[PDB]
């Protein structure tokens, strides 16, 4: 038993991570068969990040001007190119660490691991959730860009997010690995708001399940709400409408505990209208919505990677 | 800026990483040069861990007797010894991977990374204190024994952790690598209590001081308080007392935020006699108390390791 914010295991990535240097900017790459990708934004000085025409800016750059460090070992830059907001550098050298792998881009409300990255050094990692506004609640300071998010599915490393800077509220914005950015963010240095964010219902429900799971059963009731009435609490407090399609993902974790979707709903509910008067669930005073049905199975179940 | 519950890339870990198999138990064990260490408790049977003599049940034990396995690749035991709670193998393969390493006994109130694991292989890495009572709030099932919990600092591995077993309240015991218990626990299947736990206190002012920097400062006031004071506070909600050393070594956190550190306890004793009223701090509705001084400064900086 115990349920932990639990991130996959960082070696394979931290096999590709490399130092990316172009004029005063330094930031991180990830290092992939004979391709370095990294934030386009590493092209820029200071006063260029402000209105930056990228296109114009990358046609005046030559391989030369890329300096590229695998640990204490130069890379030599031999093509370079950008994607959308991503640039593509072609070296000399494939990484021989490469793992299997894919880039997938997510959607709001699932979870990866991030491996925070300094001068191409890993420095630690942890669990993050894509926001239903796009965002992430991240751990960046300077020098952080090109960090990349993943999960692991067996023996292939699925990434899904490359950091590429820093909201005003504090939150964390970026791209997929193809250079498309998650939400309505440009990678320019001027005012940019989130969008208002919401709760992943299904995700909370997914939590209270791995609580039941792990013998907490405080907030557990013998009442019943159906679908349509649920959603009318959960408009009112913010959270996301649920659709039957998350009852249907939350049906294993409903079969194990024994409590029906619909009954945890009922739960749910409750936990909205009258809070938890000083109890804990899961160690947590707040409900928490960064695990997945997912993420409840694997860590209450106990798969591995290789 | 953000603050995340971040732990040490695992790569180095996860690269001495194998499976222990004697008879009808197996677990992991922890492959550093020829040597593999895993919980002794692994040449028992069923009805062995019920009331085992460990001495008498290794001397009936062989080299052939021990399975273990570096993924596909079968190591062969020429060797056994019992150190205290741990077993050491002796193979005939050194590990080409073995890191830099320590074995270092932390302290309570003290902070590692877990990486868990399954069969020899990596599930989930995440961060864990050693609570005051000698146990951790981990996340474990059948079979995550020898699963190590560690620190590193630049390039060395400094190994604290091996996990054994989990106690009727679902908290978690082990020892250190030299096989010595941490608490007053023994490795029988047997009832054994946790001994009753107190809060980190220095650890709730250095979160605190992470507010601070990341920009939570509702629950600052200009109020003061003295030491002595303070602790009448801290033993009212089973607090630890603060010493003069907790306060030396919030000094660095207390001259970047400006907030001497006494300033800061008033601060903490109004949030234990009022609560929050509803806010949160960093994301949480408790005060927090797994991150010690070095734990904000390494976040709140940026220190990496190679
Ligand atoms: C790259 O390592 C860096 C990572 C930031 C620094 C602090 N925390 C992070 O996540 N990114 C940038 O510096 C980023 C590039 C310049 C300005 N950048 C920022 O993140 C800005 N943020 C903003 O200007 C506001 C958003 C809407 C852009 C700050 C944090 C440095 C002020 C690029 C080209 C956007
Ligand atoms: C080894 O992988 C395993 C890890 C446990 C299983 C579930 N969660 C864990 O952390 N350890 C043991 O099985 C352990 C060995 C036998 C009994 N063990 C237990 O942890 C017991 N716990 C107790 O009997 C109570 C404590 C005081 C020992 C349970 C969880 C399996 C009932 C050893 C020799 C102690």
């Amino acid at each position: 038993s115990g349920f932990r914010k639990m991130a996959f295991p960082s070696g394979k990535v931290e096999g590709c991570m490399v130092q990316v240097t172009c004029g005063t900017t330094t930031l991180n790459g990830l290092w992939l068969d004979d391709v370095v990708y990294c934030p386009r934004h590493v092209i820029c000085t200071s006063e260029d990040m402000l209105n930056p025409n990228y296109e114009d800016l990358l046609i005046r750059k030559s391989n030369h001007n890329f300096l590229v460090q695998a640990g204490n070992v130069q890379l030599r830059v031999i093509g370079h190119s950008m994607q959308n907001c991503v640039l593509k550098l072609k070296v000399d050298t494939a990484n021989p660490k490469t793992p299997k792998y894919k880039f997938v881009r997510i959607q709001p409300g699932q979870t990866f691991s991030v491996l925070a990255c300094y001068n191409g050094s890993p420095s630690g990692v942890y669990q993050c959730a894509m926001r239903p506004n796009f965002t992430i609640k991240g751990s960046f300071l300077n020098g952080s860009c090109g960090s990349v998010g993943f999960n692991i599915d067996y023996d292939c490393v699925s990434f899904c997010y490359m950091h590429h800077m820093e909201l005003p509220t504090g939150v964390h914005a970026g791209t997929d690995l193809a250079g498309n950015f998650y939400g309505p963010f440009v990678d320019r240095q001027t005012a940019q708001a989130a969008g208002t964010d919401t709760t992943i219902t299904v995700n909370v429900l997914a939590w209270l399940y791995a609580a039941v799971i792990n013998g907490d059963r405080w907030f557990l009731n013998r009442f019943t709400t159906t679908l349509n009435d649920f959603n009318l609490v959960a408009m009112k407090y913010n959270y996301e409408p649920l659709t039957q399609d998350h009852v249907d993902i939350l049906g294993p974790l409903s079969a194990q505990t024994g409590i029906a979707v619909l009954d945890m709903c009922a739960s749910l509910k409750e936990l909205l209208q009258n809070g938890m008067n000083g109890r804990t669930i899961l160690g947590s005073a707040l409900l928490e919505d960064e695990f997945t049905p997912f993420d409840v199975v694997r860590q209450c179940s106990g798969v591995t990677f290789q």
